[PDB]
RNA sequence: CGAGCUGGGUUCAGAACGUCGUGAGACAGUUCGGUCCCUAUCCGUCGCGGGCGCAGGAAAUUUGAGAGGAGCUGUCCUUAG
């Protein structure tokens, strides 16, 4: 039972670190995609919607 | 300056790559293809007429108020090594 609970805790801790990493990558893209708008090509809301 | 024109780019539907997302999809990217409608009423422009005016009716030649246009400049020689 200690092996079962240790495997399931290792799985949810690994999954938590994975989703926090893939959430941080999207944040570091949303900061760029908000700051690098308003420069050229399309007004400023076609790029703010992204 | 698209009721003047083009539509190559970008931001419609197809599709693909890189990348993200479990996912439908998305871009923090790139790539190929993609319907540019309208018989001009008025003003406004460019032209041409028709009426009347101008104290008679006519034919010609006109002054010019005013207005538009034009208004650019190279090189070579001489002066003179
Ligand atoms: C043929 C010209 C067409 O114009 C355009 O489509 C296009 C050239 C334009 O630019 C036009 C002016 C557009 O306006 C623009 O709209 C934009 C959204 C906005 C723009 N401004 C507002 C900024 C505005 O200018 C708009 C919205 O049209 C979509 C006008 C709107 C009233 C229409 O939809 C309109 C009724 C179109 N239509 C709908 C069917 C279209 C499918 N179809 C295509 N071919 C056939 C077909 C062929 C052969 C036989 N039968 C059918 C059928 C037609 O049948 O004819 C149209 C008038």
């Amino acid at each position: 039972k200690r092996l079962t609970q240790q495997r399931e805790y290792e799985k949810q801790q690994k999954m938590v670190e994975r989703i926090e990493a893939q959430m941080n990558g999207l944040a570091s893209w949303s900061e760029k995609a908000h700051a690098q708008s308003t420069k050229k090509e399309g007004f400023k809301e076609y790029h703010r919607v992204k």
